[PDB]
């Protein structure tokens, strides 16, 4: 319909990924990008999973990995227990509905793995265009293991 | 009406997002690239909203979140009082018919929250091309808190 | 399909803009009449937006210009901030996904704009007939400067 | 089958309304417009559910709704305990057939939720038109707590 | 294609009739309601086709005409365009606030070249048209208020 | 659409102001889709809307006269002298709105009626009818109110 | 599509009966099984009615039938006073947005008829396969008079 | 390919739904009944996941919110720390090429929840037909905590 | 033509916007892309209507604002007064006949708008692939203030 | 049909070319990007044809010139195959894990018959080609380690 | 699809190290649908695009030394003598990669080239071409840059 | 026609009224048949007219404080600096003599003539531009006259 729904898009994932080459450590994309509504609802949270879900997973095996790292073939592979983790989350308020969702399925499982509550730290943006400017900070605090951006966005 | 529509669009939505990750600063992009002179007249103050009034709501959200965050589990959210914050409006002068109605739209959103029109800043460019590069030089001032880039894009 | 849905539409529109004309005093219209579920759903708090947080912006819209006209040309025309204002909120219990979208986006208005939630008060009736009656309630009572209806209504 | 069908509807759903407000008590609209036979047995005691028990507990919530309005956020909220409350039921009698199941419905909601048949009053109307009339009657005795009327349109 | 349309107009016309004849005092319906924003677009922008023109006339030979009728052929009352000491309330709606504004100009354009000085106008804002009847009945309750306008515009 | 905002609007307020103010208040507004149809009605000497409205006023105000005042019957008789008329025509298509108050006055005059007491007034729009109407029936001296005017498509 | 769906639903169906059946106490039926996403929305808390609070009512009817059974002709008929009573509650985690909105529902309807929330105990399965082995336990526990089974399936 | 799979496939779910309400110990059924070979390598470790991650995870919430449960409201809820458990994993042999992946999924899973391989059992059956029938004896010891079954079924 | 038209114009156009923000000095855009020769020809016959006019104008009123920045409202604007400026124009080589139009017009409207032929430095690339390695070299050269880059591209 | 996939798959791209002008170390891009599962389940059981065996010869090739490159007629900078006493650090998607231990299979068979010790070799696993980059990024910052080879799987 | 993530990579690429290091890196990847129009281009004498990318490598080069060292006019000239290229080969689709190298070889000398001074890299992939390029730029002994690959859909 | 009259009229007013005054009198009158071409003729900012005429006037006025203040060439500058104007406005067609008096207006403000120095003044019809724009010219502070309005042929 628009090239808004394409640039928005691409912005918001070109500089997420700068962020996290640039600051070297790992932001999870938790940005359901849809056609429809129909497909959005069924990830946010429906029969295709919850895409927060995903990305808490994905989150918390990326920090102990990257934990590993610092800390025949030598494989390094991150476990997914989340004890002792501190995450940041970036929500975006735009859809409120589905990002509260994904919220909830995030925080549900870093809270089930291990995580816990005292260590997730929240922060709501307008609109998803604003990520990565809040996620910059959220990751340059060095108590931040691993960042996590979620938003939704509909042609 | 430009003919390099995507070409322009993409050059300044590029820009805006690096601006805004560099200088560490909201920079809202508030920007009505229509397919169609109908639908850029639906989209500037009509039925759908002028895009000045969202963009100036976010650009308070996010200086506003920004203030906290410089200064269970820990939630940042900003708030909608504009009272006591400076912003930095950039205007294309391309389509005077509907960038006046833009950022009228956007000056009453923030004198109605309460900022007065002693703090905000105007600055009109000839086109929508040149945004960004007077955008970088207006953030780079510690006096401007926020920063809303303003133009109408039709191919 | 059936005029069950015109009869309760048209009925509760008139009551409340009878109550709201005897009464004297703002009563906001949050009810979401829609032909099919898709766009019920659009408008509860997806891409269209949260029309209970439209509602809640008029009614502190209203609520300031009502301030301001009883305490060249005069023009009278009332702020957003919502500091020191109380309000009352009638909900349908009919579809109550969406109308605690609806409730939640309301609140989420007025917290951020300012009002406590010391003041607002809210009230739940069974169905989308019985708003007008109990919002009669609400606004006799002197100290709601403001009321809300929220309710949705499908084909 | 009355051939004014919408008028007849639009004059009693009107009249209801205007008594309700009027008197500030709780009259449910329980009235089965159809515009059909088989959608009308549909809607009277059948898959779709009798709509005098829909009406009856919405009188019952409406009724111990407004008892606790006269008597974080202050929430008013209706329970389901028809113990010791009076119901004054208006039934038309052009469609004997349907109206006794929907007034076998209502009356078995009411005992079952706890109201005796020594509070509730019945009063048979010849036609659906003349409901109103006796409604304003029943609903300004001091006596009746709710008001639940009955009828049943076809086109 | 929703009936919040066809409710917002017949209630907010409901509420301006009930008003204008529970206070017996003008209040004209410059509200312009269109199916297409084509058409609105062009009534709006009409200079004379403007809803704002034709409200604001209408309300001053109103206006004329209540006072020639509170003050051996028969008796014709009819009002002048001279709109010199009267007093006009104007109740704008702020939802498409371009047409909303061009509407809203031309009817104070009207007054003030029909001759009303610009100290007896008086002009409230409301954040749509269904609040247009409240504020409306507020301005007409006002007695100092010799007609009263409520402009708007519906789009479907 | 808005002919039928207009119309209905107009219709409630007279119907509204008769039902209030208990004196007979007639119906001379013609709803038409087309000129062409207006004028055809229009242009005949007793199809004039204004001639019919006149009559039915003039009846109504002798049957409340006579209410006032086997089984009973009440009628209202044609006598139209020492009644009082008030008429309120909208200025919009003056040039059929002047035939039906010429239709009107002329059936009340041949009927019996007095130009010193029959009383005319002129609105700008339709819009305006039902509140300039109600000063003429609020005005007691006034018996019966006549509403005149057209609405076109 | 695909036999999943079947397989899974008569399994749990038969499971759950058989478990009623030899245990000797009710348990309900809250398993929206639907064919598209459309009809599970609906059935969801919207214009359908909610599935869990008709399931709660059922329970609550069922409970107070078993309690007046042991405890002309004899009629034996429940109440719908949930007072005094404990229900247990199993439900699924797939589709987590319909099943909160379904627990919320039960829970409603459970508190509104008198249930106290001390007595409601809720145990979270993560698949609608898993609900009969839980409720198993759930019913076995001599505390419970009455168990919920509440999921979502969609073809 | 066996011709009688809607036959085989109904035996073995009753079966183990059968010997899990018997046994009262979760068997998590992680079976891919795929009408299609297609469908079947979508399912088997590609684009929807396999279906052994997603059985071992139930099997691991299942067996945590049974501990718990053997040892406002009361809300039972399983974790996700496969720490300190014990797991039986049926797998039949006839398609070797898809089984061997369900497999390394499941125990992949497990590993890197925190279950160490020399708590997990394994039973290779020749046919899917012959799952319960291994199950039941499996899952009769008492030092199993969860079991897993695993075929593969295609028409 | 040109074998590679997208990523010419996509590489120029970034090359150009990049560099414009990164040194902080305004680089006017107008280069004239076309699928065919004879658009090209009708967007540079005009006098205005050719893009060396608004690109020399653009450049003009970028110096300006840039003048005013460096050194109610506040509002920033720039006038169409070349008088006291040094421009640099970068013309690429292919297609000598648009491009020397477009050189022509550019450089009528500044010793139209009162700059002095001495000011203006000329440049000519061979190919437009290679505008933007020049331009960085003439925008580092502190003695322009305004770049232009000029050149047609054809699919 | 989504954008997700086109997102997701220009991204990485950029991100593993900007490390790699960056770091001045090459990586290589042994991602199948298809849009049919047919297609890519082919790609990736053809022995030759999978992306894991070309990835590390480009990978092996590439280090041999780079340490040529830093060690009349014109100079022709050109690496041999020979893999003897190099460093290799794979970086492997764990979506699509199936064709993902196939190309990782075939590259770490690919290095070892052409040479290449199996303690020089550093195999990291990430949870998705997302995550690809930054993990790519810290082997090439890791200075012990010559190439990196990012493998990976994505399917429309 | 696969091809244009390549093909607009590399361009990225071979873009941004020009703009960064300052120096003229000149393009010679032809981009094809069908391998019957790339041997079209690649057959002709002057129609090889090595011999454009060389032309245009001389030139840029001449004119940034220029540039270095009515109104003013800068412009490049065609003396490659005293210049310093570096070129990078891609190696698949070796038989007209040959071709173009031929060419840019052909017009170096010819207008003044030293093989002495002219270096060649042979990449692998066309993948690669940035990351190689990167170095023969870095080097400040080389002037221009050169990059020749074929990309064929 | 009568379009034919009114355009024939006001242009040979316009210029003999510039004649006899000896100041710029610029002619911005789109005429046309059809409200489409009309429009057509409006838009296009360029192509607007108020725009071009505004830049004639400024032109014009220069070239006579020139004139009066190998060969000789005489030339305008594109300079408002201290430079006064008076636009006269035809009401009928609002829509696009809006757009064309704020075009001529941004042109002189962005050229660099200061609102304190622009006089407009709104007539009723095109039939009275003429007198009204004898009278700015007549008016001695005022430079250069700009006439500005829409024509449609019946």
């Amino acid at each position: 319909a628009t090239p808004h729904f394409d640039y928005i898009a691409s912005e918001v994932s070109k500089g997420l990924a700068n962020l996290s080459l640039e600051l070297r450590k790992p932001i999870t994309f938790g940005v359901i990008t849809a056609d429809t509504l129909e497909q959005a609802i069924e990830r946010a949270g429906t029969k295709h999973g919850n895409k927060g879900w995903e990305a808490a997973l994905s989150a918390i095996e990326m920090a102990n990995l990257f934990k590993s790292l610092r800390g025949s073939m030598e494989i390094y592979e991150g476990k997914l227990t989340a004890e002792g983790l501190r995450f940041g989350i970036v929500a975006s308020r735009f859809n409120h509905a589905l990002v509260d969702r994904l919220v909830e399925g995030a925080i549900d499982c870093i809270v089930r793995h291990g995580g816990r509550e005292e260590d997730i730290t929240l922060v709501r943006v307008p609109g998803s265009w604003e990520i990565p400017v809040a996620a910059g900070e959220l990751a340059r605090k060095e108590d931040i293991d691993a960042v996590i951006a979620i938003g939704v966005l509909i042609r």
